[PDB]
């Protein structure tokens, strides 16, 4: 199936997921100097006191963190958004450098990985319908820069040795993800698709100006995952991200000037 090498990686999917070469495609450049001010866009709402996270797991493209979406715990309002958003997972996209790795960028500017929280619109009853909706589903991205440790994500990088190939989870209680937001809260917003297969265009993307820095040890232990499994041969788990597509009829919005 699908992955991130030559034989299969993003310039392959259309084959399976025709949809690859859609209308609203994720992940876009922003271009700082065309996005759109709009002052009727509202402050996120943030609501992570109550999350309860569960697992973590390697799903062979990326590690994802879970949560219990069973109640409105963790939830994402205001924004561009209507109605309520839970939070289901987060996991991350990186590179083999510090150069690349994020799957949006910033006048080309690429970052050195990207984190993704992913909500669903709680009207639709469960994820699974919500992802055949255009507003089904909110991601939350997050560009990480290589600088000073974030103390907040230690945890994380502490645990990936226990989950080094795919198929492999781990318990994973008691992790408050309000420790890997930035301090401002301004965004961009477009609507788009998921980055994976089904690659469905159901995203509305919420896009954070203000990077996290994380530092040099702790992405070099995001690099040392695995996409193979247990007992296969070792191929690391690096350059995970789909690039740019085109933006087509959208325009991006800002929540700042
Ligand atoms: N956590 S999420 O981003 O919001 C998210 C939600 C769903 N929900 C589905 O109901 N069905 C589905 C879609 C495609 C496939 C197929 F065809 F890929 F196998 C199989 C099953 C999902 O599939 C994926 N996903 O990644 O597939 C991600
Ligand atoms: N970049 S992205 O579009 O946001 C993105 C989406 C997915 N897919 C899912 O999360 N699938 C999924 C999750 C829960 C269910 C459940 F539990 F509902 F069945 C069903 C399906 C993904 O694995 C990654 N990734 O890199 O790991 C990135
Ligand atoms: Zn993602």
């Amino acid at each position: 199936h699908w992955g991130y090498g030559k034989h299969n990686g993003p310039e392959h999917w259309h084959k399976d997921f025709p949809i690859a070469k859609g209308e609203r495609q994720s992940p876009v450049d922003i271009d700082t100097h065309t996005a759109k001010y709009d002052p009727s866009l509202k402050p996120l709402s943030v609501s992570y006191d109550q999350a309860t996270s569960l697992r973590i797991l390697n799903n062979g493209h990326s590690f994802q963190v879970t949560f219990d979406d069973s109640q409105d715990k963790a939830v994402l309002k205001g924004g561009p958004l209507d109605g309520t958003y839970r939070l289901l997972q987060f996991h991350f996209h990186w590179g083999s450098l510090d150069g690349q790795g994020s799957e949006h960028t910033v006048d080309k500017k690429k970052y050195a990985a990207e984190l993704h929280l992913v909500h669903w619109n709680t009207k639709y009853g469960d994820v699974g319908k919500a992802v055949q909706q255009p507003d089904g589903l909110a991601v939350l991205g997050i560009f990480l820069k290589v600088g000073s440790a974030k103390p907040g994500l230690q945890k994380v990088v502490d645990v990936l040795d226990s989950i080094k190939t795919e198929g492999k989870s781990a318990d994973f209680t008691n992790f408050d993800p309000r420790g890997l937001l930035p301090e401002s809260l301004d965004y961009w917003t477009y609507p788009g698709s998921l980055t994976t297969p089904p690659l469905a265009e159901c995203v509305t993307w919420i896009v954070l100006k203000e990077p996290i820095s994380v530092s040099s040890e702790q992405v070099l232990k995001f690099r040392k995952l695995n996409f193979n499994g247990e007992g296969e041969p070792e191929e690391l788990m690096v350059d995970n991200w789909r690039p740019a597509q085109p933006l087509k009829n959208r325009q991006i919005k800002a929540s700042f000037k």
